[PDB]
């Protein structure tokens, strides 16, 4: 007796053809990030209605899993919740990101500005952000 069930599910995700490998590389100081942010202009800005309860701890830790370094971040319950992220791809382009969560409104505005802007790098970088944010708004996938 005792019905034992060992569910075997051996997946394997192969690296993408257009291989954008985002490394943290240089941890940018508050001073350096500030200067470089003001030195660049917002390349993309995306407005998204945040789904349900917000968790900055969960968001930050998932960003770390996808090699996105956290420059600055506000606390849970604190609005306007703003955070500054950075990354750098394997081809040496520097990425600067902002996350803004409105005072009374459940609206998150993502402001991305990289130094040498490619259409591919910008789209793929945001796609990483979409996956991180979405998986924390809706818990299943």
């Amino acid at each position: 007796m005792g019905h034992h069930h060992h569910h075997h599910s051996h997946m394997q995700e192969l690296p993408d053809s257009g291989a954008l490998m985002l490394v943290p590389n240089r941890q940018l100081t508050a001073d350096y990030f500030e200067k470089t942010w003001l030195s660049l202009k917002v390349a993309h800005q995306q407005v998204l209605p945040w789904r349900g309860e917000f968790h900055p701890d969960t968001l930050q830790m998932a960003l770390q899993v996808v090699n996105i370094q956290t420059i600055a971040m506000s606390r849970a319950g604190s609005r306007p919740w703003k955070a500054y992220l950075s990354a750098q791809d394997d081809t040496g382009c520097l990425f600067l990101t902002e996350l803004l969560l409105e005072p009374g409104n459940s609206e998150m505005q993502i402001s991305v500005k990289q130094n040498e802007a490619r259409t591919e790098t910008l789209n793929s970088f945001i796609s990483v952000l979409e996956t991180v944010i979405g998986t924390i708004e809706e818990i299943k996938s």
